[PDB]
């Protein structure tokens, strides 16, 4: 034959904080001596996303055969019967990722090319200026600049801390506080104020965080509408999107949602009935490579691009795994960007870099990522209390973080 | 590195017909010695089809790099600015299919296990049972019942021939006749009368051709629902499948069509507001491999699922590529087939053939045909009338095919 | 009788390149020595609509009656069973067109005049300036306006050409590059500053020409308002036309489109819900003047207006019926005007032009023109590369042309 | 020149009443001598029109050139300000067919040849089966199979008459009285009685004729489905049509509908929404030959047939337009017809008749009918009742016609 079973014979989590973020990876072992390496970091709960490959996926998928990526994520994906969610996609998004890691590396190509080959020389690559100050936030922006970013995250101020900070009621309900109002007002001054200085010389992107009542989140896009921006990111919760369709009768403002979906449900009427830009899906919270795949296709056939979300809590394979898709997916549209830490790069090797606001095809076979269990091993997880995830706003409301 | 450039270095094709259909293969040379071979049947327009692989693609294709299969795919569909259509798709899908055996050759894999690997064992397949009455039909099905088929495609009576055949207006037009009523009501009679005899020992599909004006598909689909066909098929011309909302709302007949289609337009509706049940594109007819991937995902999000057309007119290149489609594929629901004559076969070595009612995955490397350019030489093209293109009811108006 | 069978005697075709594009005219021969023109001009793909012509409509219609221009129409259109498309579609328009060329000349009546007599007095001509700065420009519109034209389609800047002449990654795809921020920005600068210039004096047109993704488009279409174009054409490309829900929601900017368009799935549903103004197709890419005068009543009843696609490329006989059915068809409002050159004058005789701005009525029986088979001999087709049709964004990414 | 002004010299009009109807004819004629007819038959008004005609149109297009229908056609649509309307468009239609039939003669072509030719062989023909009792209605059925008619509209009992006839309060108000209960029963026993009798033998017509309220209607045009009618006409009135809705999402029995329309906000729903089968428009009733062509184009869009009103109230002139409409037009499906007598065919010479239950092609130029003034004189116009317009329920309600 041209091709025999790859079997898996081992499969292993590491949950270690080389830097500031848990990470989750996955490696799975197979009768061929290829090993291949996948991202489930879910930076809130990585103790859970290593019990769910430990003690369910390995018994699972061990002695099956690694080449039929499709089927075992199928059965991957409704194993526990009750399915999706951020816990249970991480784990099944670790093992996906490294199946198609040793697929390439058997086909002796890179991931994108063994997809179907590149549709652009290189992904534009969009990097993050947040300060207090005016003056502080340009210093970032022509940094940026001057090292060829064409696209560039603009925030002034910051929007949470005590409660002692802001006019609140007396013996305030524990939180990290901020008031909405200053938040839009703020914001609208910097676009203005960026808009003014630096006309066309760069686009600026702006992510609202889910911070805003139905009706703020319509006002502000409106208002955001004059600026140009490439997108406005997150303007409504997952769970309340479908008010977008008040503010798309009236408004054009670039829309771009998804970094929180881990779920169908939750994109399946934005993406039919065109109601998004730009699908900011995290590939890992949806389940690997083989569903993005397929989500991408489903956004391309309705003219959405794709922008996958890559914060600062990936880790190095998830990042290149995006290069990947980014190169080969003729509706991605550009690669959220933030440097890379020197203890990360201590644990992985091979991690893409942006070169002149760009990402270029990575060349080695597979995704490309080699990881130093060794190192690994001095980086332990350690707890963090997020506490920017009990958003209030100054009556005490929780809202969405 | 892992991958060099694979260069373009000829770009041929071939207009030949071995047995009863005239065939357009197309086959793609490279620098490094690995040649694909791709089809463009489009039995009606062979010469046609040759004129813009030969005129046209070639000096575009010659000297690009054949392993970036996507940019080359985007750059063949706009190319000559207005596009779609069966005759630019066509061309299209020799080039875009013989690419991707290029890159399953140079990965060492079959295609199916190129694009992903397997989401079944085998894809079902069925065959076709066509006779004048009962008794010879009722024949065609026990054989193929005792081969193992649990779905046959059933038609009593042809619908064609001479005006001298049924009642019409002195000195009628020139075509093929038939009525549709005597269509409908002799199908119907079938319907029951296999049912009656065979029940549950397997499932029938029919064909409709679009044989129909619109009050008389939606009348013959819900009549056809007691008899839990596997699909009903083209029960609509493809410009006037808008009238399937009145049909759905009232019948759950399973709906298949597509065949036609080499436009996205045609389609996109239908998918997005769940209209048919099963997408039946022919896969050269939308443009190759490369879009009939994004076609199936899309299709998937929206639970429609895949039947690609595979008539006799198909060459064993097209037939082997749907093969792989099938396997690889999860919404992929059915294989269809007919026998491959003995000519044919003598020009194309490695062509899948059903076993037990079910067709296998197919395991040499790339999409597993080798064509016998020798032999090629002793079939050329044919020129054929196909007066049934020219289908008329008894008044003379000339109906769609 | 008043009137016998008018027999096809022969027909021909002719892939001739008297000035700057290659052109395809088809001429239908008679027993009655009345002989028809047809335009089956597309560009691109001469040779393939020449073969369709030679190798398939030839010997379908030999013998036919030409007297019956509608049932020889439906019969051509689904010749070979699968349809539409530009090459098929271009084939099937020189032999409608020569048809109705030959009804004419029977009848002793100008196309016009056969079809029902005028609408109107005149049709309105628009020209085109393009020029890479504004003084050139308005040199171009001031000329126009002199000639009396008072519509003009405005473009300023050229968008295309080498890679070299604005920022991309390295080694770029080879294409030819355009950058659509710039694009959008230079035409917003364009509008603002003719519109002080020249205010009333005449109404811009401006063809976007597919240039952008869809919520780009959008916001450029609104942009465009206040400048009051009697028309902006082709914002989005033909399947991604269902964005313009969006759109026309929020705007009123007029919109054209369909010049691509040769599937009626193209602009079924933009008619029947009013999201256009003005129809664009070219009439050879919808298979000739019989499907064309059903198009133009369909959306007369929608109150949706025809504007023709009369681009340089076109031959004089496609012209001519252009004229025609612009001075007939009571939602006819303009008609796009390029000067004609001296060889194809020299080859085809009886051109119109437009004089004061307008196209007069051609008095001509039938469509008018003279074809010079001799003249014709001198002028081969000539391969063009046409980069332009390879159009990418500083990425690499290939868009639509 | 090849074509001279033709110059309108007169406009006449006749109100005539041969045999059981008035009727009303138009005759134009011209500088050239070539005069044309046109019917204006509203018989109910007849005198209304013709003041119309004398009084308004005589002096609008006296000197007119005749050559120029479309623009003659718009002109007198909007002549009066308010428009559309029975009296209103009867007088235009005389017109507008007479201006056809002048272009036609001076073409030398028959009318369907003038048109663009024909789409069929001959169009089928269906009469009228009407009787008291069953036995009765098998002779007419059986007479009619036997002429050839494979389309028989059947009606069992009559509806209508005086109140003494069936059940009613005391001092009924006076008018024809009918019980919609007993309609809808004694044709239900009809449908199943012609059913079990014929077979598919041949395909019965029903007309509803708006006899029910739109509940009844819907129950009934629903009760009709397994009859398995050709169509069944007017289950509403033109004001209600909009209940089609819920029958159609619930039932597949063929809908025809129009002939009582005079206005086209009263069908651009229907067929946009698909709602009818079949268009019934009464030529006349919509303004003549000019607006009939766009409907029909309109319809053949959206997949809609064409079955124009061709009832025993038509002039010859009507019948022969409506014959060469049927001929020409690819979605005309049926010609309704009814006898002519003796004394209409004295006066008017050339109608066409059936021959083994098809219409064929007219073959004499213009529309072919021969008005002979001086038998005409013969017959003057006579008041008619009409108390079948006084449709009244049991109770006394005054229901529509
Ligand atoms: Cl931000
Ligand atoms: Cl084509
Ligand atoms: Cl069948
Ligand atoms: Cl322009
Ligand atoms: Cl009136
Ligand atoms: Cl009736
Ligand atoms: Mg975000
Ligand atoms: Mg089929
Ligand atoms: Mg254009
Ligand atoms: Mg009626």
């Amino acid at each position: 034959q041209s091709m025999t079973p790859t079997i898996i014979t081992d499969v292993k989590s590491f949950a270690i904080k080389p830097d500031r973020h848990n990470l989750v990876v996955v490696k799975v072992e197979t009768n061929k001596g290829i090993s291949g390496l996948g991202c489930s970091t879910f930076q809130f709960r990585p103790l859970a996303v290593k019990t769910v490959v430990d003690e369910y996926l390995r018994p699972l998928l061990m002695g099956r055969d690694a080449n039929e990526i499709e089927d075992i994520w199928q059965v991957m994906n409704v194993n526990s019967y009750w399915r999706n969610g951020p816990i249970t996609n991480n784990a099944i998004s670790g093992i996906d990722m490294a199946l198609w890691d040793i697929k390439g590396q058997l086909a002796d190509m890179p991931l994108y090319q063994l997809l179907g080959g590149k549709a652009r020389t290189a992904i534009p690559a969009y990097t993050h200026a947040v300060a207090d100050n005016l003056d502080d936030l340009y210093h970032e922006i022509d940094r940026f600049l001057a090292a060829g970013y064409r696209y560039i995250r603009c925030q002034l101020g910051f929007y949470g801390g005590n409660p002692s900070q802001l006019q609140t009621p007396e013996e305030p309900i524990s939180g990290s506080y901020f008031d909405q109002t200053d938040y839009m007002e703020t914001t609208l001054k910097m676009f203005a104020a960026i808009k003014e200085k630096y006309g066309n010389q760069f686009q600026m992107l702006h992510d609202v965080h889910e911070r805003l009542h139905p009706n703020q989140a319509i006002q502000f896009a409106k208002a955001a509408e004059p600026y140009q921006l490439f997108f406005l990111e997150d303007i409504l919760p997952p769970d309340q999107s479908h008010w977008l369709t008040q503010l798309r009768s009236q408004s054009a403002t670039p829309i771009a949602t998804g970094e929180l979906f881990n779920n169908p449900m939750e994109w399946q009427e934005l993406v039919k009935n065109r109601q998004i830009d730009f699908m900011r899906a995290h590939v890992s919270q949806i389940g690997g490579i083989t569903p993005a795949l397929k989500l991408a296709h489903f956004c391309d056939a309705m003219g959405v691009r794709i922008a996958w979300h890559t914060p600062s809590d990936i880790s190095p394979v998830g990042l290149a795994v995006n290069t990947h898709l980014n190169i080969h997916l003729h509706n991605a549209a550009i690669q959220e960007t933030i440097e890379l830490p020197a203890n990360t790069q201590s644990v992985f090797v091979g991690s893409p870099q942006p070169k002149g606001g760009f990402f270029y095809p990575m060349e080695k076979s597979g995704i490309g990522i080699t990881f130093d269990e060794e190192a690994a091993a001095d980086f332990p997880v350690v707890y963090r209390p997020h506490e920017w995830t009990q958003s209030r706003t100054p009556d005490g409301t929780l809202i969405t973080p």
